[PDB]
């Protein structure tokens, strides 16, 4: 499942992503459902940098189950591709 | 009944919950005043992690009886519907 | 009175209530003398999502009186309108 | 005396005290040689709620007599006067 | 000595000092040998209003003796002589 | 072996270690599944200063074996090679 | 003899030692191993203020003979030059 | 050495450099491997006037060693010559 996979690949995920990434992702969640404002805002008001950023969201994703990591994994493969091929996914 | 259900699913309860939600239960709970004041301080300040914080909050909450372990399952499937579905509720 | 209403509405103003609405009405009751400077501070400086800023501001109101959450209510009433009608007051 | 009248108040007080108002009661108590750096020191790092911390520090006026418990009372009317009109003092 | 004016003026210091004051005479401190790393670190990040960081600064510093309280004193009458005015010292 | 050599630079490892170095080594410890959350929780939750962190990371590593203390002392030479070699690792 | 110079200034060790000189001392008792693991953290996690744990440290370290004391009254001197004039070491 | 250079003239680094010397030593840093990506990012993002990222900087690199506050010293007399005059080194 999802959720393996994006246990399994934590610290490429936290060296690699940046800031629009990130935007978009949250904007995603969202919309799906996955996170509310809550989150979100403690998402983005309480990390200052982004590697602090990409650590919250996951920390917030992998718990949720493998249905909630694999929007993730589908939005991240349909809209950074060269992301999605430089971690192997 | 509710309050059997909260407990034979107590250790997925601590390693799944999140900040946010615990937020939005402890709000929940203290307006339909199944807690008072100090109990969700106690809550809030003595705890640290949010580990922590789940193990306080379900340890005050299911000696209460099944209707509030009833309030607290319909909330959460109402608000976290992806978490209620992984923990089968 | 003015505090029964104001701790039966605690959610909805949790989750409507917005920043410039916390910054004008913190404004004004350091004006009305209902808070001093470190309540205000403490309010501001520890929390860094405007949900825990409402809940720390309805937190420190509530207890003082019916007198102190009539300016409350009155300030939002007269500055915010639309927000007033929402939350129906 | 204000012994008394602070011994008949000590529920109003517990359940209306902000932290706030401790911090300056207790600046104000160490000013006055009421208390000490000890005393003072084990009412804030031994309780982790605010009920807890003005539990400790009625307990500590208390016994102290008439005139601790006075300088209390003029502190708060003084500096509280929203709190003292609620408490009736 | 300087402990015993430092001592006097405990409150005024810790309703009148600034951020700004507080950063440069942590530095100064720093700088003399007064404190270390240690205490300067734990001043800072373990406050996050203003009059804290001020109430662990002098708890800290009066019991070091009249010499560590001097240093204070000169460098807040050379570098905040309008504070210093307004203090009395 | 890795353990005893962590043992005797213990006071230098606190007096060193900053807070990039932390979060990467405690990235590494999650990812080789020498810690698990909890154990990451309490170390970056529990503490407010850097010298705390390294302190209870320091604690929580050595009692593993030498195992845990040789992919510590890898990751930082690897990754901290100034540090490393002010350490003399 | 260092035992004796430190059984006589007991009460002003306890009423001037800070947290962070604690904290150096405890980190330089250890590495010398004056005190195992068990001892440091009974020290830490029994107590809750200063003064408490200057008590206890104090009460550990003197009944086991001059080598103990000379070590602590050297880290005190050469670490905290201000503490160490101001308690005649 | 130059650490200890580096620890005498603390404070006037932190008064005497401006934004673009931070920026070139930061990039510096970054190539020589003396500080990662994080840490610089860290630096940059977590402060907002210039006397923070100088203390900072500072904080970071001191505690790597001679060899990494070399690398400082020689880019300050190589690029900010005036700079460099006036900091006597």
């Amino acid at each position: 499942m999802a959720d393996k996979v994006l246990k399994e690949k934590r610290k490429l995920f936290i060296r690699s992503m940046g800031e629009g990434t990130i935007n978009g992702l949250l904007d995603e969640l969202l919309q799906t459902r996955v996170l509310n404002k809550e989150e979100m805002e403690k998402v983005k008001r309480e990390n200052a940098t982004v590697m602090d950023k990409t650590r919250a969201l996951i920390d917030s994703v992998i718990p949720k189950g493998a249905q909630a990591c694999q929007i993730c994994i589908t939005y991240i493969c349909e809209e950074d591709s060269y992301l999605a091929g430089t971690l192997g996914l």
